[PDB]
């Protein structure tokens, strides 16, 4: 059964990339017990392709032309690349664009619950010239936040958020109020997944409400804020409708807005409305229950990688990342190029290398409780501090508080930008040097003997 | 994070159903070694709920009145249990209504990641009367069906379907000519999951042939046909437009026309923009990917029972339910639970009750195919016939090809509503007697003496 038809093991792999008509894909997948690696591929290929249940030839010519084919494998590694011709693909007959719906319904549809594979994670695509060029892309990314916060457009450096503690709870006004308390330290404010209109805190009014605390937060700092507002609907014209809102309360103030959509719950149509209707914003990719499918554990579906890299094809300005809160203490691997991938304009998938052809860089969302005596060195191993983060023990962490915790992590990048060590910059700047008397232990190992340095014990 | 506040073993169970300020949800969670299970529940709650990460406030002191609870676990059966006042689901600036995606961050969200927990799926949950009151719910479904086919509304049986094989090649005739071709057995046809505009084969040209064909097969039966049309697409206005395109093409037979969209791979927003522009035409969710979650050998996320039940509430006309395709002994996700959740105004699920208050129902859309034959047994199972049989002509495997297959099979259900046995049936309709020929499989054993009392000569 099933064919050789849907394989050619001597397609070679560079001269199908170069000749640009095939979406390429790579996956691992064990097939279930008792099946052939080839058979169980070429099924997989097969059902992902063509079809043709059982039997014979149909009405024939072409259908034999536009057929995915496996064109290599590892049966010791497990693994499947299959080359999909771009003709199968679809595009909208209102402006002849990609979507990404149908890439995931070719590429991992009836494939993630399908007869003889038994588990099937996807590791990495390749999208051609042809068909990468019909894709949406960010429109926006921290170059617009650096241009409202009056930075460089280029190289720009990081912007220091948090996310309002607690996550729900709050009334208008004290959550306007706790807005006001961090607009005083760092740059960028939230707003906690969940957050919109409640019965005991509404959309309308805490919107109007933290609109305001804006605006005093700027005049008393001089400095320009950010804020992200959640307009996750299900009915895309109450995503709409709550983005339409939120943007003219804000005024004036309205390119301090980030739109927050959690595109992983709520699907690829709330974030191409997004996008698509507000594409002047910056459209932040709140992730979610992205763990569904993309843990490690979850042998099926696919990885952090491919969910961040088809992010930036969808058009997504930024998306979270980095995934603290425990999460090293045993060496770990191969999802450092997520961050390359998603704003060099050529970089190495881990199967393929991608060419974005001046397609905008998506930029790094940063989450945990990196304080700023773990940061130094975190925009060495990266290179560059051109991320947005999001904190939680690095502010909230520091014994002096919140606007404290804030300013000593602006200043652990200063000290980076300007090639100032840390230890010595700790001597000037109270928040910086108090951040070493906060986190102890974190202290004495990235910064030996401290203390004898920054004026206290030994 | 906690224990305490988080906690309340003792919160007795209907207490929490009877009074309905509470969503309430059934989740198998194991934690990570080292780990200890109260404490890590409530560690959960916490994370799908108001967070409260220590010397964070309102102020005033305690407002965790909105604070998710553990009202029961097992720790060997790794059963954690939790409540979720109502207060929390996001409700819309708009029109009032609740929304699966709000429902969806509270309960499978960032627990699907979170690094003390090793995985915990759902299960099932509870969805009360207020909450559920503010919800699309089906506006349609098989009974809108029916009445074009011509048939009463209540009771009223089987829709028989097929998936145009192949899957996608064929340029625009050989598709339409498949289809017409099929239209004279068959009711209803829905192109399969990756079809709009390939290139080779488009949407415009496509669909006016479909429903060109739709007339040919109309003229020459003198009964009437479905189409379950493919209007899946990234952007909600790319949706609406393929959408209007669709019901203005085929125009005077626009109301059999179903509206098929993607539904996982393209997420709630896909199917809102349906449910509210096209109130009127059956919106059917078909499952692609689901897999990834619900297959079983996933232990993070939602099962097939879930996936279908907040399908329902939302707003799905009729939904790939899955098939009965079992043996032994059951329970390890059921095509009769869930069948019995999205039809029944008041059934019960592995752990809950619940009462749909009026709603409307989605039918199950069943697919595989005992042919012939085997069905009337799918029938009595179920207890009913209400749904839409979509087959891959395996169920259409018989001696006079396909044609006489969805007829054969038409025919083992209207035997069955009536009642007088498939064999008596099979002398007096053709395609049952040749549907037994087809089927020496099971057309003697299960159809018993046949042989003798139809449709001819051999052994
Ligand atoms: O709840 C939090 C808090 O921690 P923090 O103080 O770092 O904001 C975040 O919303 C996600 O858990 C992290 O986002 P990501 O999806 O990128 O892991
Ligand atoms: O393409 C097919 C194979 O068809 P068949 O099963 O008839 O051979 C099916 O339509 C869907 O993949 C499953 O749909 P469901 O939600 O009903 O499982
Ligand atoms: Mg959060
Ligand atoms: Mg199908």
């Amino acid at each position: 059964d099933q064919s050789s038809r849907y394989v050619n093991l001597a397609l070679k792999e560079e001269d199908l990339i170069a000749g640009g008509e095939h979406v390429l894909c790579a996956y691992i997948m064990k097939p279930k017990a008792g099946y052939g690696y080839v058979a169980t591929a070429a099924h997989f290929a097969a059902e992902s392709s063509t079809g043709t249940n059982v039997e014979v030839c149909t009405t024939d010519d072409f259908t034999r032309g536009v057929d995915a084919l496996v064109y290599e494998v590892d049966e010791a590694r497990e693994l499947t690349k299959i080359a999909y011709p771009v003709a199968l693909f679809d595009r909208n007959i209102t402006d002849g664009k990609a979507m990404i719906a149908s890439f995931l319904t070719l590429t991992m549809g009836n494939n993630q619950g399908m007869g003889d594979v038994e588990y099937a994670k996807m590791h990495d695509f390749y999208v051609p010239e042809a068909y990468r060029a019909l894709f949406d892309g960010p429109s926006v990314n921290i170059s617009a936040l650096w241009k409202v916060l009056g930075r460089p457009e280029v190289d720009g450096g990081l912007v220091v958020g948090t996310i309002i503690k607690p996550k729900l709870g709050l009334r208008p006004k004290p959550f306007a109020e706790a807005c006001h308390a961090f607009w005083l330290g760092g740059d960028f404010i939230k707003n906690d997944e969940p957050q919109g209109n409640q019965p005991f805190a509404p959309l309308r009014d805490t919107i109007a409400l933290v609109a305001d605390a804006m605006r005093r937060a700027q005049d008393e700092t001089g400095e320009a804020k950010l804020f992200s507002a959640n307009i996750t609907a299900d009915d895309p014209f109450e995503i709409i409708a709550r983005g339409e809102y939120v943007l003219e309360t804000f005024g004036e103030n309205a390119s301090h807005v980030a739109l927050l959509v959690d595109g992983y719950v709520a699907g690829a149509a709330a974030i191409t409305t997004a996008r698509r209707r507000f594409p002047d914003n910056f459209l932040h990719y709140h992730r979610a229950g992205h763990g569904a499918v993309t843990s490690p554990q979850s042998k099926r579906g696919y990885t952090a990688f491919v969910h961040c890299k088809m992010a930036r094809l969808q058009g997504a300005s930024g998306i979270h990342t980095g995934t603290m809160g425990f999460g090293k203490m045993e060496g770990e691997s191969s999802d450092r190029a997520i961050a390359y991938m998603l704003t060099q304009d050529e970089a190495q998938g881990p199967f393929y290398r991608q060419s974005w052809g001046g397609m905008k860089a998506c930029t790094p969302i940063i989450s945990g409780g990196m304080n700023a005596l773990r940061m130094p060195g975190f925009f060495e191993n990266l290179g560059n501090a051109n991320v947005i983060l999001t904190a939680g023990g690095g502010a909230f962490g520091h014994i002096d508080g919140p606007v404290a915790g804030a300013r000593s992590l602006r200043q652990a990048w200063q000290a980076w930008r300007d090639g100032v060590p840390v230890l010595d910059y700790a001597r000037e700047h109270k928040e910086l040097a108090r951040a070493f008397e906060s986190f102890p232990g974190d202290a004495d190992q990235i910064y030996p003997g401290w203390r004898k340095a920054l004026g206290v014990e030994d």
